[PDB]
């Protein structure tokens, strides 16, 4: 046996694996239980931690990914797949991973913790992208991703009820932050410098943490990727969470909340993936049948609400966003858009876009969003129409709900760093109208272009390099800039006098100012004044 | 006659004319100014239709210029020659219905392409004798055969009772036409072409032009138009019959006036010319800046239906239009009405005066249609500066009341058959004395155009003086082939057609023509196309 891969944790003793990383070993421990399975009668409920087991628990490979729907968009596809579960389908999913250096960092070492995307309907700690293996290794990183319950299993609410009360996927995270606080010493790993970063729906659990007093004692720091806890998508109502399960209860033959979540606990979790999709109340994009409510309980008040009036003094955010947001979504719904083809589409078919894109958008809400996009010199240019598409998809739901978040925590006392990441993969197998898809960047964070195998260029190597840095020393001391490195170009704290954010490409930093501030004023004060005085 | 210079000699139909041998930098000009075109429109008279000028027997004499309508006088920046330059420079009159003509000298031997001044002066002011619209350089440079009018402006011109037969509106409109007929008859006695007549305004007069080109008996007494700094469409060049019996009920109250519309314009007439005026500006419908009270009346007579609706549905096929607009079309409105702006300081504007501006600079918005103006002219990185906020302003008016109603007529008429050329006059003359915040101000091309810096008294630059002779070629080469370019001088840059795929339109400067495309596209997009949705709906 290896002592470095024998940790005791307050559960009982785990065996690790020694990983070969390319500048050298890594200690990984793969699949530790942090909860009691939430099967059964605790399906739907608040996670309950993992009861202690006797000798030598196997740590060595990743458990079962969350029950969740399997994309066959594009089926045997690179794109799509790479997103998809990469371990067995199971109720029975919460269990988190941990890298560490080996040998065993010697002094406490700062925790970055990874909670994955997938529209709180899908994701898994244990897709090839959330490889921990690089930040440990070069680094020196203690890096924790954990599995929480996703779709209906982590989403589904009944709000009020004490069976299916809701937000029980972020109360997994929770409990995964909670084991994290009580058990990474055992790694090496300091649990008073704990950074919590994620992308897309993750980024917006991160946020909901910001937001949520239980979770605040947990981390120090947060990173916020292409995602918010304010905006379109992040949240419901308690209404219409309530709406959405009654209606899945309907469509899965269930006819009181206690009687109807009893009932929903006996359907096999495949009939409750098979009917998710059809609980949402228009044709959309950008949009997820379960996920987070404002239950007055996990989430105190809205998103909004909590943003603009919450005390943020002493917290460090990292906030950003990719080149173009937008763009894969409107090949899962857009009529013209394939992967396949350049999706030069035709103004009747933007016109057509843009009610599927904003689907809270009014007649009146929806012509504005019309005109403010068109190109009054080109109007009828397939390219220019395909392109403002992506712009308006990806500008409503991620990029000017960033501007706000980044906006309203500056202004209240945070320190903010924002980014926008333009670099295209070398490898990227979706079309080139796509740019740099939502979720494209974090391939770099986690620095996969240093494996030789994997066939990245050079520059990408040492533009990876540099990105593990920025998230590292942010993780360390809350500045992403090196206090080693006394040359330019200083990546400056966003504020909200001058809206300074930095390009993470190829070339050397570089900072411009303001955030797509006059579109983002358009969504994030002209348009609310349009759905709310008529 | 006999001892007289012969060439100053001329007969119209009304009868002997005795002009003037004036001086033009560059040689003799024959003037005929204060020639009768309508029976003095007094008394009984007042707010109706012209009638055509009865004959008159022995020679008239025609060597001065005639009295000015009734009009506002501009006290403001009191011997201020910014100011003063517009304001009347003879008597005032509601007798005024006379026209001046400026041709070479000796007169043409051929038929000459005629060009017809209509001024400017939101329909509440203006003459056809001030410095600015002195027709001598274009008849002695290009060799043209210039006329301008004088027509009823304010309650005079277009105090309205809609459907009454006393007061019907638009007389102002009338006396215009008048004086297009007395041109079709005479001008071939001037050496005039009665067959190429183009029209060209500024600002009302620019909207006038318009409305001849919207009113079918306009049509058939012109062949070409030239719109400076104004249209027929738009905020402020038309009211509805409805506005205008409110507005002419309002006035005859203010000035004890008891409302029978016989009865109410009967005592309108009693009323002596000052007292009209001096209660002409308490009757528009909220504090405002670029609205004027007396304009034409969509009567479903002269206007059949509304500009808007007239250059959405007309077909104009055979029209050659040149359109334009200045740098900085609304800095000056702001002086006269919006709080934190002065002539003599730089005006460095609030935020709070920048809404409070838009309130005044947008009167008929609602509190979501000037959130959305706010909204739209905010510089987000800087939206607290009070150079931006100060421009912004100046733009929000600019581009409400001249630069997107432009945009929308050259778009209109060049979708429906017309040859539209567009320009935008950039050049600030080094004689202006408004400050340099207020830019190329809404008026200021006029002085180039006309030629003025020909001549060596009025200390122009010579750059300003080759820039002049340029233009005036545009438009006379305009006046007489429908574009503004010379065929012979091939080499420099071409002025190409505005059209609806290209949307190509020329700075107007001090360097050769430069081809731009969008007329301001994007924000005329908005005012255009979303505020006017933003009223059909809420
Ligand atoms: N079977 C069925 C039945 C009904 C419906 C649907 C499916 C689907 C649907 C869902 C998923 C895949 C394909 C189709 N939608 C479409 C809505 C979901 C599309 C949004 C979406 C899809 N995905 C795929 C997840 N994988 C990705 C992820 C990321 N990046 C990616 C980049 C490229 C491609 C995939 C990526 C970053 C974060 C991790 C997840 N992520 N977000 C509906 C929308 C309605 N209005 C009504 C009914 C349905
Ligand atoms: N006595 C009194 C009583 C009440 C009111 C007013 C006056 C005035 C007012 C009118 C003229 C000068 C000073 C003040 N306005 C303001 C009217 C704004 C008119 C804007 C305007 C002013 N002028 C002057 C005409 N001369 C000019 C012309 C042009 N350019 C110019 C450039 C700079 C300066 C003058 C120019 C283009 C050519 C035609 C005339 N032309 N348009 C009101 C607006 C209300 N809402 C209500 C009440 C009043
Ligand atoms: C792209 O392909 C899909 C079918 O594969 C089709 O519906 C769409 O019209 C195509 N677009 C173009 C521009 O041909
Ligand atoms: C890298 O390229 C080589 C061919 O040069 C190939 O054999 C290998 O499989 C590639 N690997 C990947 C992951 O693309
Ligand atoms: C300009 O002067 C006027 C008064 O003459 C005043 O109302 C305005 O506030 C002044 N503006 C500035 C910028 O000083
Ligand atoms: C022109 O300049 C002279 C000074 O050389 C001056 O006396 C005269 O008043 C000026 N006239 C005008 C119109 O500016």
């Amino acid at each position: 046996e290896d002592p470095q891969l024998l940790v005791r944790v307050r559960g009982g003793q785990l065996r690790g694996i020694r990983l070969k990383a390319p500048g050298g070993p890594v200690s990984a421990f793969l699949g530790i239980p942090f909860a009691e399975p939430p099967v059964g009668s605790r399906r739907f409920m608040p996670p309950e931690p993992k009861r202690p087991w006797s000798g030598v628990l196997d740590a060595t490979t990743f458990q079962n990914v969350c029950y969740q729907y399997v994309d066959t968009l594009y089926p045997g596809f690179e794109g799509t797949e790479m997103w998809n579960p990469n371990r067995e389908l199971s109720e029975d999913c919460l269990y988190l991973n941990v890298w560490t250096p080996y040998p065993r960092p010697a002094s406490p070492t700062p925790v970055l913790i990874w909670i994955y995307g997938g529209g709180f309907y899908s994701g898994a700690a244990s897709l090839d992208v959330y490889d921990g293996r690089f930040l440990a290794q070069v680094e020196g990183a203690v890096l924790v991703s954990m599995n929480y319950r996703v779709g209906t299993f982590g989403f589904l609410a009944l709000p009020g009820s004490r069976e299916a009360p809701g937000n029980v996927g972020l109360l997994d995270q929770r409990l995964a932050l909670q084991w994290v606080q009580e058990n990474i010493a055992a790694f090496g790993g300091d649990p008073m410098s704990v950074t919590l970063f994620g992308e897309s729906a993750g980024a917006a659990s991160v946020g909901m943490h910001i937001l949520s007093l239980p979770s605040r004692s947990l981390f120090h720091r947060a990173v916020l990727q292409s995602g918010t806890p304010n905006g379109p998508w992040a949240t419901v109502s308690a209404g219409e969470a309530r709406r959405r399960a009654t209606l899945l209860a309907r469509l899965v033959g269930c006819p009181n909340d206690t009687e109807l979540i009893a009932c929903l606990r006996t359907r096999p979790a495949q009939d409750l993936v098979d009917h998710e999709w059809h609980v949402l109340p228009q044709e959309s994009i950008f949009r997820f049948s379960f996920v987070p409510v404002v239950d007055g309980d996990f989430l105190s008040d809205t998103p909004e609400a909590l943003i603009n009036t919450g005390d943020f003094q002493d917290l460090q955010v990292l906030v950003g966003v990719v080149k173009d947001e937008g763009s894969y979504f409107l090949v899962y719904g857009v009529p013209g858009f394939s992967k396949d083809n350049e999706s030069l589409i035709s103004r009747a078919q933007f016109l057509a876009g843009v009610r599927i894109g904003v689907p809270q958008a009014s007649d009146l809400a929806a012509e504005a969003v019309v005109l403010h996009y068109t190109d009054w010199l080109h109007p009828e240019d397939p390219t220019h129409l395909r392109d403002a598409m992506s712009a308006v998809v990806g500008d409503h739901n991620v990029v000017c709900p960033v501007a706000q978040l980044a906006g309203r925590l500056a202004a209240q006392g945070a320190r903010v760093y924002a980014y926008i990441f333009e670099h295209r993969a070398s490898t990227l197998t979706w079309p080139l109208w796509m740019g740099v898809p939502h979720g494209y960047e974090i391939e770099f964070i986690f620095g996969l272009p240093l494996d030789p195998s994997l066939n990245y260029t050079t520059e990408e190597r040492i533009f990876a390099q540099r990105l593990m840095k920025y998230w590292t020393n942010f993780a360390r001391t809350g500045d992403p800039n090196d206090p080693r490195d006394s040359k330019s170009p200083q990546w400056p704290p966003y504020t909200t006098a001058a809206q300074q954010y930095v390009s993470l490409n190829l070339k050397p930093l570089e900072v411009r100012r303001g955030l797509r501030a006059q579109t983002c004023a358009f969504w994030n004060r002209f348009l609310p004044k349009l759905l709310s005085a008529t």
